């Protein structure tokens, strides 16, 4: 006992990687609450994390590439000892893949003093030194429409990613009347916006349905000729 | 061993918990995730629910009352026998206020089956439903100024409730940029509405600062009482 | 056996207590259901009532007030008899504070018959009666809106009481949108009523957020003077 | 010996916490500082910070609330053995309020290692975390005229929370005599700047001394009543 990360701890992890989508201050905090912990409990805090999966492909990568090169620094010869502290650790196993929380120990108190944890925790915070530079947080507020793009497939990806912010439901309503209509654009919102604020999206999407058709494009692009051509002749 | 709940379940419970703030369909999700589990684990997912203090007085005042039914239907007449399941249970320590671990479970697996857990299980559900009725959830949507209220309170109790927001960073700003101005009242709005957008918080205090007061007043009523009266007379 | 009381009694019970809030006849109910019953048993009568718990304070008081006084007439003289019929009961433990059930019977069957749980119920009833005239219902049709009282508030405390009403949910859902707006002020209410019926709590704050403001009142001063002084006079 | 902190790191200490009202990098330099350092010193740490004595409110109560979750979690059971290593630490003396400095050695260099300052240090950061949320720093600037104030109290709150201000003299006096005058009302500054510059509080005060009073009020409608009122109409 008295080894074990409390849950009060790993929720307040959870709660900085939430509440800041990758800053640069995260090291901080990690090193601070994860302090002396072991192994184990390290990728318990590393793969509870929720969402931003994406950089999670770098993070594990980086600690595979550190683990390899660590096996290529440190050889295997051993024994031929009786079992007893049963060799050196390895760079696949100082993760944790293939050992449990009783070698771990067995590693850490016994003499010498092998700080796996420790060796554990200076490659994770490599790790997300290297993510804060490549990484570009995705918000509800980037989503906008590309200039040719038929309307009905941008509020389906509109709709996709805010699925996934991280707010509470009226939030998300209101959210969904003021930012979807104010961002498209603007062929599509002059038909929108003309249509009076009160009607829902399906009368909204039989509206812009027509944008970037053929129809749509002789119907303009005619209009802005005879805006102008008439502007100064007659006959 | 093979009794203690997952991190990653109670990371669920409070992501339901955050995620909706007090709809009635929590019953289902929590009895769902602390199934069979034991009374301690239950105050540890009692009280690792952030925010959300005000509700926490109703519920833990639920329980501490139930609690004492439960003392008033059951006598503590016992003994001599020699020590073993050293007594009943009683509605102090069946929620776990001076009992150990060891206890509960010297309970839970002994014969007669004594489901305490089940117990605090049901106690609790009868509590959530009950906070279900008697809450209101609060917004950022609904802070609101009152018709007379110096603007500068206004704004201290808008960023007061803000920070307690369950949202990233840029959602607040922009929250922060729209929301704000557009709930002020007709008098301060059309005035900080007649200063353009562009300028700071700074700007907008030192201008609405003279509302309700007694210059501002004055100017406003003299004003309207001429804007009729000049309409349809001279001299 | 042969003792308990049948939960449908405690459901007729607390029917006819949320049926009728506080009339004068719930005398000969409460006495007819809770017939020759034991103390305990009458104890969960009580507390189980739901909401309506302002009275619970000055019933519970007045039962602790009579036990106080029937200590103050009767001797705690006693012995030195071998235990048996272990003493006379006492205004603490004859409402079964510090008393099991077990003793209840013990004095009830034993002889001589002391009717203790007749004399509960003559407390109780006493205290019922003075609750009778001390108290005076409150309702959802009672809410009104005070003469300078932010239109916000109003609605505040409105929905508070309501959600405490006992109804189901469309009779409370059409009770939202008759009594509300019918019940306000007559300044808010020329505006709220000049705004369609249509529109819903949202356009309808933002409406009458200005009432009790400066601005406004200076409008409507303005305007009831010029309505009269315009009446007979030009220039 | 070779445990005691430097007074230098406490006073850098200092230094970094007046230097910055709660920003969120106090953690970093915190632990740094506070390197395997024993509760005690931590203590020491923490009362040591002066001023600012709000949020000591919230960091004392964390503290205290997970010191009770560790005695939630943690059995007091322990014995019969004879006294050496006497017990397990407790979440009352953790933080040092029932234990010695030597008991606090006793059980870092004593096996098996608790590292019962590097927990003190895990809460006291779970804390600080939560505090950077939670607080919102008090400036001179910030402080400004309600809208009906006396401007007496007006300056006496300036002057009551000057006092307080982080800088030397010279500051605060010249202080005193731009940002004083800068942020009062329209109405009072109107009356304060057409006095000119040169005059001492107390002409000051006795200047303003009729706002919000009836005297003034009428003045001042009256004025802005017939500057619009002559302005097109005569007899």
């Amino acid at each position: 006992v008295h080894q074990a990360i409390s849950p009060r701890t790993l929720n307040a992890w959870v709660k900085v990687v939430e509440e800041k989508a990758f800053s640069p201050e995260v090291i901080p905090m990690f090193s601070a609450l994860s302090e002396g912990a072991t192994p184990q409990d390290l990728n318990t805090m590393l793969n509870t994390v929720g969402g931003h999966q994406a950089a999670m492909q770098m993070l594990k990568e980086t600690i595979n590439e550190e683990a390899a090169e660590w096996d290529r620094v440190h050889p295997v010869h051993a024994g031929p000892i009786a079992p007893g502290q049963m060799r050196e650790p390895r760079g696949s196993d100082i993760a944790g893949t293939t050992s449990t929380l009783q070698e771990q120990i067995g590693w850490m108190t016994n003499n010498p003093p092998i700080p796996v944890g420790e060796i554990y925790k200076r490659w994770i915070i490599l790790g997300l030194n290297k993510i804060v530079r490549m990484y570009s947080p995705t918000s509800i507020l980037d989503i906008r429409q590309g200039p040719k793009e038929p309307f009905r497939d941008y509020v389906d990806r509109f709709y996709k990613t805010l699925r996934a912010e991280q707010a509470s439901q009226e939030v998300k309503n209101w959210m969904t009347e003021t930012l979807l209509v104010q961002n498209a654009n603007p062929d599509c919102k002059t038909i929108l916006k003309a249509l009076g604020p009160a009607a829902t999206l399906e009368e909204m999407m039989t509206a812009c349905q027509g944008v970037g058709g053929p129809g749509h494009k002789a119907r303009v692009l005619a209009e802005a000729m005879s805006q102008v051509i008439n502007s100064a002749t007659i006959m």
